[PDB]
């Protein structure tokens, strides 16, 4: 008795499995503080938990897609929500910071069977209108876990230990894969048919040719590498550096991402009277105002914390406003095979944040707010100067 109510169903836990993979990591930067305490490890290791999972997260995609399209889609989804789970519960047998950084890079592998296998069993299974609900439903969880995540962790370590938080996102994971189990069809196209790593090498490299197309993905890391390194370093910025709590810290995650969420949600009523270049252009503004505010602010008043985040709620809010449109333009700059192009799209702007979060917490660590900023005015400028490219 399963096909109407279990048809949404589907759908609904592989949300789940999203959402649970990305407080994977925004819930755990704020308990991360806790986790340094109890290792007795270095603030610089904060940051690099972070940068563990997106490295993670770059990992796999490339191969995931057409594996998963000759032995099954359901097989490897199944196989990634279960590495997830196995993964998050074998941090706690974690004994020192490197373990727990090996094993954070080891759970962002989970991240590669969203799009790769997970959204591609999406395209697979529902009419392009149905599609666009479900891929609406996954861009507004996207936005809710990067608020929430740092607000409910900033209050589970006040309560509960760490490693509780490691039992939630394998407890959230497994009512998603009993239900992934019973609701996912199978609806791979190329089962039985061999897998060729010399002919999946020869794609990348021509992906990579097209100089249209790297240029918009490189641009999509620059651009969204201060966000991801707010995140990555708000714990250590505010409460270890500014010497505040976890509710400042807490506090100043809402102007934020709140204007991430209120510029998506002006994207959605301008899009029937803008093109995506015009839109660009428009969260151009703000994304370069805002940086430029952090920056100057920081680098004449090392502690205007209030100054640097009223900066980054006005460059989110261009983010929330410029994002989407920069990613379909990147998408059909390449005429190619669209799983390959969105695996090396994720592929290129996670090597942009990783490399870009490091960079970032030297910045930091050596020169305070006004080096943090900076940097992330540069990347902004990186931006800039790839759309006058990638536009004209
Ligand atoms: C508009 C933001 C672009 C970031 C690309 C999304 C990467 C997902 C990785 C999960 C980490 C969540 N986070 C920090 C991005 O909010
Ligand atoms: C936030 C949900 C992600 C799954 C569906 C939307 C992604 C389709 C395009 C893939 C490339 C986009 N990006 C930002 C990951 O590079
Ligand atoms: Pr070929
Ligand atoms: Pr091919």
């Amino acid at each position: 008795a399963r096909l109407g109510r279990q048809a949404l169903l589907f759908p609904l836990c592989l949300v789940l499995y999203e959402f649970s993979t990305y407080i994977g990591n925004d819930m755990i930067q704020p308990g991360m503080l806790a986790v340094v305490e109890q290792y007795q490890a270095g603030i610089d290791w904060v940051p690099t938990s972070m940068t563990a999972y997106l490295a993670g997260g770059m990992f796999l995609q490339w191969l995931l897609g057409p594996l998963s399209d000759r032995i099954g889609r359901r097989p490897v989804m199944l196989a990634g929500v279960v590495w997830f789970i196995v993964t998050c519960l074998a941090i706690l047998l974690a004994q020192n910071i490197e373990q727990f950084t090996l094993l954070r890079f080891l759970q962002g592998i989970s991240l590669c069977f969203i799009g790769a296998v997970g959204y591609a069993a999406i395209q697979e299974s529902f009419e392009e209108a149905v599609c666009i609900k479900i891929t609406a439903l996954m861009a507004n969880v996207a936005l809710i876990a990067p608020l929430l995540g740092p607000l409910v962790g900033a209050a589970w370590i006040h309560v509960l230990p760490w490693e509780g938080m490691f039992v939630l996102f394998a407890a959230l994971a497994a009512i998603s894969f009993f239900g992934l189990q019973r609701a996912m069809p199978e609806t791979a196209t190329r089962i039985g048919e061999k897998l060729s790593l010399k002919e999946l090498g020869r794609d990348y490299k021509l992906v990579l040719k097209n100089g249209r197309f790297v240029a918009g993905a490189l641009a999509l890391g620059f651009v969204s590498l201060p966000l991801l390194a707010w995140t990555a370093q708000s714990p250590i910025i505010i409460i270890t550096g500014e010497q505040l709590s976890s509710y400042e810290y807490g506090l100043l995650q809402v102007p934020i991402f709140g204007a991430l969420i209120a510029g998506n949600l002006l994207l959605a009523r301008l899009t029937s009277r803008r093109t995506v270049r015009s839109l660009i252009i428009m969260g151009g503004w703000p994304i370069m105002i805002g940086l430029l505010v952090a920056a100057a602010a920081t680098v004449i008043s090392s502690h205007a914390y209030l100054w640097m985040t009223a900066g980054l709620s006005i460059y989110a809010f261009g983010i929330g406003l410029a994002n989407a449109g920069l990613v379909r333009l990147t998408l059909f700059a390449s005429d190619m095979s669209k799983g390959t192009v969105s695996a090396a799209m994720e592929m290129l702007q996670m090597l942009i944040f990783t490399v870009g979060i490091e960079i970032s917490k030297h910045a930091w660590l050596n020169g305070g707010n006004g080096l943090f900023n900076l940097f992330n005015l540069v990347n902004g400028i990186l931006w800039l100067s790839l759309m006058v490219i990638f536009l004209k």
